[PDB]
């Protein structure tokens, strides 16, 4: 998955390559519009998570664009490009809900960093026995105690929470840890269930079973 | 409360403390400044910032440790940080934790002073006046006449407030005088007279008097 879908409204063309060049390499999928039209029209195929505008543009500033936008039920969150010379005029509009701004000339570094926050402001625990983990950071925890997990060991560990109960063969476990990426030796899926039975299935009651020449199960005997 | 703020500078370069608090000062903002954290807590303890500018660029310790102290200290001010560019996305969850926020070098003035007036209303945690069909709100100075508008001039509204506050209660011109313009003006109290006249003649029209003259005495906000 993306980070986010952005969509960049800026009517200078080398200002919109910039943008979405250096969004992509951060990782964004980023969708772009010239003027006002071309924003509600991929807005609406897009469905951005946030939106860049300049308020300078032709004909329309970057306010009214985002007024019909948001009357239209795109609720993104805004980031403006904008002057120094208009910022006391404009403070209510450029910082109105989570709405932030940079000021021209600006840095990537800072648009970057402006954007991740209001990604972040409009945003708005999986338990099995005594195993905890939280989807966000990737804390493990086993019977109160913090435990270090790689990111494959993580997704093995969710794969069996989230169907505990069912017995789930190797090459199921393999298709979905790596994501259909992988396809060679099946004995890397005993590797992983081994590491992670050696992290967090260390109490008295076995957690994590073998159903020989079938699979793996998660099940609180 | 007779400045916008009290805001503490914090920043061991010089010519950027001159800067900031002359700009600061020109915009009506009261200015302390401190060039490393002791003369930070020190003023921060004198003077009781309302908001604390900071750069995080200094020697010793950064400014985020001069900040943990001052809050350590109970002074929860909201910071403005001077930060460079290149240490953006390592530092920041400093930079924008609670009501704080940050401008990066090179900055403008214009900037820093938004940036601050943004983190200074964030951090200020409605008011309304009934009288008869007047009613004001404090806030914005809207005057309205039995449901309609009405264009109050700065001083109108002043002495409108102090008679509905005062709802019933006999005012002298000089207590008038002295409330309306705070002890700055002691010239002629008809100036008392005009004002009460320019506010009869947009909240006072027709049908029950809401504002008398007790002749030889003073002015008083009642029903008939």
């Amino acid at each position: 998955t993306p980070e986010a879908r952005v969509l960049v409204v800026d009517d200078e063309a080398n200002i919109v390559e910039l943008l979405s060049v250096s969004l992509k390499f951060q990782g964004f999928e980023v969708y772009t519009a010239t003027n006002g039209a071309q924003a509600l029209d991929r807005a609406r195929e897009t469905r951005p998570d946030a939106v860049i505008l300049d308020v300078m543009m032709p004909g329309m500033d970057g306010f009214g664009v985002l007024r019909r936008l948001r009357a239209d039920g795109i609720d993104a969150p805004a980031l403006f490009l904008t002057a120094r010379d208009s910022l006391q005029d404009k403070i209510a509009g450029l910082t109105l809900g989570g709405d932030d701004y940079v000021t021209k000339p600006f840095s990537l570094e800072e648009v970057v960093a402006r954007l991740r926050v209001i990604l972040r402001r409009a945003g708005k625990r999986l338990t099995f026995a005594d195993i905890e983990l939280d989807e966000e950071t990737h804390e493990v925890w086993k019977a109160g105690q913090p435990v270090s997990l790689s990111p494959t060991e993580f997704t093995l560990l969710r794969y069996f929470v989230i169907n505990a109960g069912t017995v789930l063969s190797k090459p199921k476990i393999l298709d979905h840890v790596w994501r259909y990426d992988f396809g060679g030796d099946v004995n890397v899926v005993e590797s992983y269930v081994s590491y992670l039975r050696r992290k967090i299935d260390t109490g008295e009651k076995r957690l994590l079973h073998t159903l020989r020449g079938v699979g793996y199960v998660l099940r609180e005997p």
